[PDB]
């Protein structure tokens, strides 16, 4: 699978992967700003894997700074979703997404990051 | 010891314990903003332990934020000194002075703290 940097050619597709995602979170335990806005804004990235000529999955994370009185910003990041198509998943799809996205995190130069996919940190 | 929230007639003897602290730092591994100031900070702490009437150790954080561009501010702080008199250590006025700073921490709802005494987090 191809991991890439997400286009506005997309969008589309992301709406039904991001809808599968959060789907399948309301059945196992069922107890935001927009994709579009979110690719486009700056400090936000989103990596997709492409198989033939399909996306069978993307990664989503965006930079944050740690702003104090005392301080300079410390440059941090957050990973917030990621998902699989059912019938790619056990296959290492995950790990080359979340192998780019720290890829762009380290020259960037970050110190914390958090994951929000699924509590984990870095 | 007693442990209470310092006090501007302490400044004179923080000044000297800050020294201390500085001091053997540079001594173990040889190898910013004022106490006044970063007292007077409404999003500073320093905290402490007084034995008789004089000071025999303080602890010092501050409150931050995890600012981002897609989220709003998440709460965060920073636990950044803390020194003790040589002739007080191994008496247990370090945990009763990590004690009352996570108090406050907690009651104002803090999700993450970064401790810089001595790179462990929480």
């Amino acid at each position: 699978p191809v991991i890439r940097r997400a286009k506005e050619i997309d969008l589309y597709c992301l709406n039904s992967l991001m809808y599968k995602l959060h789907d399948e979170h309301h059945q196992q335990c069922p107890d935001e700003k927009s994709i579009a806005r979110y690719l486009d804004d700056p400090e936000c990235m989103v990596y997709v894997a492409e198989m033939d000529d399909v996306i069978i999955g993307f990664i989503t994370g965006h930079f944050c700074e740690l702003i104090s009185t005392v301080s300079k910003l410390v440059m941090m990041a957050t990973i917030d979703e990621l998902y699989i198509e059912k019938e790619y998943r056990r296959e290492g799809v995950a790990e080359q997404l979340m192998m780019r996205i720290e890829q762009e995190l380290k020259d960037y130069g970050v110190k914390e990051i958090f994951v929000e996919v699924w509590n984990k940190g870095a």
